[PDB]
């Protein structure tokens, strides 16, 4: 309500005028008033219909998962460990200020666990998470097994081209494909009642113990721990870094120096953003840890009810095809009729269990979602003369180079549909890591027939987008798209599990089957969510160095060159998925334009609706890659942002345009080589505007085989000195930044210069001298923030023998009003008109109506939540009118 809502810290929210200045007495502690401890914090805030809604979750938290029994997921009731999460509705009680009053709290409970989910659960194993220290060599692992060796064994290699007809491997011309990454080594893997550590190999090729949480426990923790001691020491830092504070920064809890188990860093991550629509409150993780479950709460939910998530497993999305859907879902492990304790996600016929999601908005009533897939894949438990013993199953699942250019061919191409198939192969003086080709050319899940049932094939879920680690060369072209085929016009061949991106729209009903699966007793119930798509998003190639073609580049030897923050160039990322209504109107009788931006590494991706029924864009040729997707990539300047110091986004409605924040304070207190941070001093704006031709303008409009897309510019509102307190997003043309260059707060004013913003010092000395007043103070003698106003003298009258007319008739015309000032503008196109009141029957006074940075107009009787501004305009009496005509 010309209002803007600056979060001052973890608990308090203060009220700021387009001035910026703060509201007296709006500063309010919401987790106080939310009759929350002081080990809660806000997660997340949004307007809905003039109501604020916040998110809460509580450092103190503390979450079991027990094998055994039924209610597997429970809160650590022992101490203070039982804090759940909560979203609060507050109201606003005054009609002058800001009086936030609690209307509604919801608790978000744990997740309830069927039969058939703990059975997935009981072995299920997590990647540590990554940071921004995380290396690319730290990401690779030792490669598994070829096909040969899984289905064939220790005798022979030349038996292949006999034997693979028996396998189910017909025409597989592939044995020494490999069919994953070893366990025993690399970043580590634990169960949900297991801890990660604070350490991460440099080489995770040689280094790290992966899921043998014995060995790290027994000999390899002391090793890192010498190598990498925490600072008080100083260290070596040659096999491992140590990153807890990287951890602490990405919202990883901990009991001294031990961080808590896996299910408490799930749920305390899964609780972080929330969307409201008018039956709804969804709340959604974050774009760091994977998260499993969400929550859909019904706004009708009776006081103390505990609001149960759903699973991503029971929530099946649309792929874009069927084979998408099936790429993703053979890949998660392997299903078969004789198990045993043989349960994973694909065994249990569960879907994709878990998203890095980049954030969540509400469009209408309709919720927008948009997030990389978390890698998920099989791996082998048995313990004993297993071939795969201790050994991740993966494999590339990019198109064979004989495919058809079109996107859905090239999408729905069967290669590595089963199993593996991609390598290393040359072509007479050609190389390639992917097939040249696709009786037929069989795949086959990598467990060789033999040992069916006396394998224990479980579940996995990694930490980056990435399926396979394997430190092999497909895994590099894969990570950052490289795989291009041989045709005229040369087409980027796609990968259909590794760099996932996902995005849709979901509607109220698809939200209602959502909490009815999260309520459903005994056996798991099912949500399809229809109005989703999913597209293969790799890394830029160029945050990558000295890569070789037809000796491969692989992940452990890897040089990454990346400037937005990461020290790893191979795993993507997003953040801050935003809606926004389009302000330019269009053609009558369609309805009103919306769409959804997202940043990721190296650009940003728009993502498109078709308003009329709120689905995603499309068009009729198949060949044309969705239209509801448009990726634009980033220049130097954006490319520099480091984005995992992401604050906020907002949008507004009048300029259409997105402005991402970061904040340089969001950086961590110390490196993975425990040296302190330095350059967490400063901020950045990126601004985000619509590009291409829109739906819905004109006839032609009404159909389109192009994709709308977005351009993210770092658009000059830049600090590496000073401690942002907020952006307000004025207008298009002008943003005022609250930032303290001390322990004071200071305005400053930037101006929009033809799409790029530069600090205006006169403007922000303008605006800044309020006299410690709501507003800028207006001076009679200078061209401040209100223009100047020169009155006309009393002889005006005389001089156009307007003393022949009475004030009623100068009042009623406008125009002759506006002859008695001259208004010297501060800025161009700044207006100002003159609002006149009858004094007597001979006289009238005027007083200026100016137009502010925000394109509102302000005058004597202007006020800001009810409060009057004051803002001090002047006033001149004119006198010698007639008294009657
Ligand atoms: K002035």
């Amino acid at each position: 309500a010309n209002t803007f809502l600056v979060k001052e810290d973890s608990k308090n929210v203060t009220a700021y005028t387009p001035f910026a200045t703060p509201i007296t007495d709006s500063k309010s502690d919401l987790v106080s008033l939310a009759q929350l401890d002081s080990s809660y914090q806000i997660a997340d805030q949004t307007i809905h219909n003039t109501n604020l809604f916040v998110l809460f979750k509580s450092r103190d938290v503390k979450v079991k998962y027990e094998s055994s029994g039924s209610n597997n997921i429970s809160f650590d009731s022992t101490s203070q460990g039982e804090k759940p999460s909560y979203v609060v509705e507050f109201t606003n009680s005054t009609n002058i200020g800001i009086k936030w009053t609690m209307v509604k709290k919801y608790q978000l409970d744990v997740p309830n666990v069927s039969s058939d989910m703990n059975q997935v659960l009981k072995n299920l194993i997590l990647e540590q998470p990554l940071t921004k220290y995380t290396l690319n060599s730290s990401l690779a692992k030792e490669k598994g097994k070829t096909q040969r060796e899984v289905h064939l064994g220790s005798g022979q290699a030349n038996q292949w081209t006999s034997q693979r007809n028996q396998h189910d491997l017909n025409n597989n011309p592939s044995p020494n494909a490999s069919t994953g990454f070893k366990l025993t080594t690399g970043n580590a893997y634990r169960k949900l009642s297991e801890s990660w550590p604070i350490y991460e190999p440099i080489d995770g090729t040689k280094q790290g113990k992966g899921k043998d949480s014995s060995g790290w426990s027994s000999t390899e923790e002391n090793e890192a721990k010498n190598d990498a001691p925490s600072v008080s020491s100083s260290g070596t830092f040659n096999k491992y870094l140590n990153t807890k504070q990287a951890l602490e920064s990405i919202g990883i809890l901990f009991d001294d120096q031990t961080p808590r188990n896996v299910i408490t860093q799930l749920y305390y991550a899964s609780t972080s953003k929330l969307a409201v629509t008018n039956n709804h409150i969804v709340v959604m993780g974050n774009s760091f840890l994977p998260s499993m479950w969400y929550w859909v709460v019904e706004r009708s939910a009776q006081e103390n009810a505990s609001n149960k998530p759903t699973w991503f497993a029971n929530t099946n999305l649309d792929w874009g095809e069927d084979k998408q859907k099936q790429f993703v879902e053979n890949q998660l492990g392997y299903k078969e009729t004789t198990s045993t304790n043989s349960h994973n996600f694909h065994s249990k016929s569960f879907t994709q269990p878990a998203y890095l999601i980049s954030g969540i908005d509400s469009v209408n009533d309709q919720i927008i979602f948009s997030g990389f897939k978390a890698g998920s894949v099989g791996y082998d438990s048995s313990s004993s003369s297993s071939s795969t013993k201790d050994q991740a199953l993966a494999w590339s699942t990019t198109t064979s180079l004989d495919s058809k250019t079109g996107y859905k061919d090239l999408v729905t191409n069967d290669t590595g549909l089963n199993g593996p198939i991609n390598g290393s192969f040359s072509i007479q003086d050609t190389f390639s890591f992917v097939v040249p080709y696709s009786g037929p050319i069989k795949t086959a899940y990598p467990v060789k027939k033999d040992q069916k049932s006396t394998v224990k094939i479980n579940s996995l879920i990694n930490a980056t987008p990435l399926n396979s680690y394997g430190d092999e060369g497909i895994g590099v072209f894969d990570a950052l798209g490289l795989n291009y085929n041989f045709k005229s016009n040369q087409e980027r061949l796609p990968s259909r599990t590794d760099q996932i991106f996902v995005y849709g729209i979901v509607s109220p009903n698809e939200l209602r089957s959502a909490k009815s699966s999260a309520d459903s007793t005994g056996s798991d119930t099912k949500v399809n969510w229809s109005n989703t798509q999913s597209r293969y998003l790799p890394v830029p190639y160029n945050y990558s160095e000295g890569i070789i073609d037809a000796s491969v580049t692989t992940f452990s030897g890897l040089k990454s060159i990346a400037p937005d923050g990461f020290a790893n160039s191979i795993a993507n990322f997003s953040v801050g998925l935003k809606a926004g209504i389009d302000p330019n109107p269009v053609m009558s009788g369609k309805k009103a334009n919306y769409g959804a931006v997202v940043l990721t590494r190296g650009g940003v991706v728009r993502l498109n609706f078709n308003p009329g029924n709120d689905s995603l864009l499309s068009t009729t040729d198949n060949n044309i890659a969705p239209i509801s997707f448009s990726f634009t990539p980033f220049t130097a300047a954006e490319s520099a942002v480091d984005l995992t110091t992401f604050k906020e986004v907002t949008y507004n409605q009048e300029s259409g345009l997105w402005s991402y924040i970061f904040d340089s304070s969001l950086k961590p207190s110390h490196d993975g080589k425990q040296t302190p941070v330095t350059d967490n001093m400063g901020f950045s704006v990126i601004t985000v505007s619509r590009t291409g031709i829109e739906l819905n303008q004109d006839q032609a409009t009404t159909t389109l085989d192009v994709a709308p897309s977005a351009l993210a510019v770092q658009s000059g509102i830049q600090s590496t000195t000073q401690t942002l307190t907020g952006v307000l997003p004025l207008s298009e043309e002008f943003s005022a930044v609250i930032a303290k260059d001390s322990d004071q707060n200071k305005i400053d004013i930037y101006k929009n210069n033809n799409g790029l913003f530069e600090i205006d010092t006169q403007l922000s000395n303008s605006v800044a001298t309020n006299n410690g007043g709501l507003a800028p103070s207006a001076t009679e003698n200078r061209v401040d923030a209100w223009g100047k106003v020169e009155f006309a003298d009393n002889s005006v009258l005389q001089a156009r023998n307007l003393v022949d007319k009475t004030v009623d008739e100068i009042i009623n015309t406008p125009e002759i009003l506006n002859s008695f000032f001259r208004f010297t503008p501060a800025f161009e196109d700044q207006k100002a008109t003159l609002v006149a009141t009858k004094q007597s029957d001979t006289s009238l006074s005027v007083s200026p109506r100016i137009q502010f940075l925000d394109g509102n107009f302000y005058d004597l009787n202007s006020t800001i939540a009810g409060v009057p501004l004051n803002i001090g305009f002047p006033s001149r009496v004119f006198a010698g009118f007639a008294a009657l005509p």
